[PDB]
């Protein structure tokens, strides 16, 4: 691998607003595994006194495409701006050392984990559940102003901090269960995609981190989906929630709500309860 082999030191441009000094960045234990390259847990100085961050680097036997997509999701995150319910950037260190960037930690792992965790034989009321679809559906709100397609919303890419807020994570860049009709036969992304997958989410978040379709493989869902097979609701949720779910999974994407929508929904559900 040319770069990566040919090159005793990597000179990525300089951008002074996300640089972020070394030295005030100490590294400390792994992160989840390994399919996403080399991630882990470091604690940050003056972010005065420190703070807890997630730190992605290349995996000692990255190839050039592994630097390139670090980086193209390095200059994704910078695009995308701040916002409190998603994986946000910190910094970066790419000036005289190792290629690291800085992201928020979320301590607690990702949504299903955290559900499945703390299934009943309570801890997972329905304010409970409802609060977690509501962040989600903030931050993808905001993610769809900023004009960005998630195509992979499902609970495993949400992450729970140690205040119980949700984090979206990969939205800067078997799935095939939470992928609307229009992109799994005609490879078409777009926000309204996107809350067909939040859609699928939402069953996730109240079967309690259920696995979606369960007893179907993934090579019929093809006409399952045709056929305008939808899931039923879950046990742990009210009608009017499934209803929700419902309009999510129509067929026409112009049928079903925007993640502005959801908000306001599931925002009237929580004043309630
Ligand atoms: C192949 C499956 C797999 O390994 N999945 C996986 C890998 C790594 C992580 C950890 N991440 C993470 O990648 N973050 C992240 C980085 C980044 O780089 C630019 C961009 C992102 O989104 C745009 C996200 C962020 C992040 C924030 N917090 C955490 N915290 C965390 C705590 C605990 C755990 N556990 C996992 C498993 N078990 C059993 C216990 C605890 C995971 C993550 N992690 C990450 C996540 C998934």
């Amino acid at each position: 691998d040319p770069l990566l082999a040919g090159l005793v030191s990597l000179d990525l441009p300089l951008d002074p607003l996300w640089e972020f000094p070394r030295d005030r960045l100490v590294l400390g234990k792994p992160l989840g595994e390994g399919c996403f390259g080399q991630v882990v847990r470091a604690e940050a100085f003056g972010m005065d006194q420190a703070s807890t961050v997630a730190v992605k680097m290349l995996k000692d036997n990255a190839s050039d495409k592994d630097l390139a997509d670090l980086v193209s999701e390095m200059e994704v995150m910078k695009l995308i701006g701040r916002h409190k319910n998603i994986i946000n950037l910190l910094g970066v260190c790419t000036q005289e050392g190792p290629l690291y960037v800085i992201v928020e930690c979320a301590a607690k792992g990702n949504l299903r984990e955290f559900l499945r965790a703390r299934r009943p034989p309570g801890p997972l009321s329905f304010p409970v559940l409802v609060s977690c679809a509501y962040q989600v559906a903030r931050g993808m709100q905001y993610l769809e102003s900023r004009k960005c397609i998630h195509r992979d919303l499902a609970a495993r890419n949400v992450l729970v901090t140690e205040d119980n807020v949700m984090k979206i994570a990969d939205f800067g860049l078997l799935p095939v269960k939470w992928m609307a009709p229009e992109a799994l036969f005609d490879e078409v992304y777009t926000h309204q995609s996107d809350v067909w997958s939040f859609g699928i989410l939402l069953w996730e978040i109240f079967t309690l981190g259920g696995s979606p379709y369960p007893g179907i493989p993934v090579e019929e869902l093809f006409s399952l989906l045709r056929e305008g097979h939808r899931m039923d609701r879950p046990p742990h949720c009210p009608p009017e929630l499934y209803g929700l779910m419902r309009e999510c999974w129509h067929a026409a994407p112009s049928q079903r709500p925007t993640f502005k929508q959801l908000v306001e929904a599931l925002d009237k559900v929580l004043l309630a309860v």
